[PDB]
């Protein structure tokens, strides 16, 4: 043709949208996709102008607010002491995966610690049950088959008090995903942990408490809750072949390359 | 009475809303405000359920999207090299104020580097002028008269190409703040930098380029742009006496104490 080299193939891949549908040389093939991508950006810029990550967050938010959950925006930079009290003693391996800042703080790898503190505090003022959720940045260092972003966006919703049954947790999860239009399958001995899967991809691990950990945070009460990664949801929804197309990036905007 | 001690005064302050309007002992005075705050949280929980920080961000966003600016969500964790190229060589004092992560990255103290990269990249696909903005987390270590949060939320909008005049920048700024209902005053030799003030509080320092720095980022073109802190805007809008009431916190929710 000649056969495109791997490098040229990779370059073309970067300019390829799932929707896009031999002979021609690298030059024209690339020049074709380049104008398509520019046209895509021009359409976005002309009509909507909303970012996928931002928009999803706004949509996830209307969802939970519309049905009783209080919107939480807690600190992204948390005390290391919070991570230990979660069961990740400096001994565990996950301890190295945490991005530290100073000899005290770090980058919140999950939303749990801050929601725990909120459940405790709010239980002294809000009627039963207590429903909350938080959408925001999280951090974990990666290795191996890195289909994992180091800077990702999490959605953690939870309820405490009445109705905290695996039947209800499953229902919230189901309405939630059918709302977003994302195909999934639920799978679950005791210490009830649910895995919401999409294909062979784990969409989220849910938890039906109470659990031994509850006591460290002053909870001691029933509760249900699930965590989701927004980027993963976007990867699935938009059929991106690589999760990085849905991450905060300088390289992609709504899954379209910015290196045109 | 006896005179409330400072400590009791501080404790009561924490439970005081701007709206709230001697003799009685500490116990009753505290017990009064405690039920008020709980009632406030109960009203929020019953009706709206939206967080101030989140909601403002959503409102700021509709504003700029509605009028031509592309919504950007770039990385919060950026390369240190980006900070230097901004003019903050390891020598400068501000260099210590940056929260580092690894021998390479750090916590973005401002949105500039990532918007610069976007202006360059998008100029090769979008018509003139190029309008963008980003709302998100930022980080700076503080000292002195710390009316400064270390973890704050920034709004940086900018335009490149046609219309980049101090007259237009002032207009966007004005429509923007009158939209939010925030009283402000603009004040400005060359290298045109504008300071949007509210009382003696600086709401934002705006910039009318081009500026010598532009070239390091590959810009070389006219542009205007302003940065704002959402927490400061909330402090003002809601009349909070302390900016920390508008920060992501475990201690306050929409300016109401969570230690009830």
């Amino acid at each position: 043709a000649p056969a495109l080299t791997k490098s040229q193939t990779d370059r073309l891949e970067v300019l390829l949208n799932p929707k896009d549908e031999s002979g021609k040389p690298f030059r024209e093939l690339e020049s074709e996709l380049l104008s398509r991508r520019k046209k895509d950006l021009q359409q976005i810029y002309a009509e909507e102008r909303e970012n996928y990550l931002g928009k999803l967050e706004r949509e996830i938010t209307r969802f939970f607010v519309d049905r009783g959950f209080l919107e939480i925006k807690s600190p992204i930079l948390i005390p290391l002491e919070y991570i230990e009290r979660m069961g990740i003693d400096n001994d565990t391996e996950l301890s190295k995966q945490i991005f530290r800042v100073d000899k005290n703080f770090c980058l919140r790898p999950m939303l749990a610690p801050n929601l725990y503190n909120y459940l405790r505090k709010l239980d002294r003022a809000l009627p039963d049950p207590i429903k909350i959720f938080e959408i925001g940045p999280c951090y974990r260092k990666e290795s191996d088959g890195k289909e994992h972003l180091e800077e990702f966006t999490m959605l953690n919703f939870c309820q405490m008090g009445s109705g905290c049954t695996r039947e209800n947790l499953e229902s919230i999860i189901t309405d939630f995903l059918n709302h977003l239009g994302i195909d999934f399958k639920i799978v679950g001995v005791y210490g009830d942990t649910l895995d919401v899967m999409h294909g062979d991809l784990e969409l989220s691990s849910a938890v039906v408490g109470p659990i031994p950990l509850d006591r460290e945070w002053g909870i001691d009460k029933p509760w249900i809750g699930a965590g989701f990664g927004l980027e993963r949801l976007l990867k699935v929804k938009h059929d991106f072949k690589n999760i990085k197309r849905a991450a905060r990036s300088g390289s992609y905007y709504n899954g379209i390359s910015t290196n045109l």
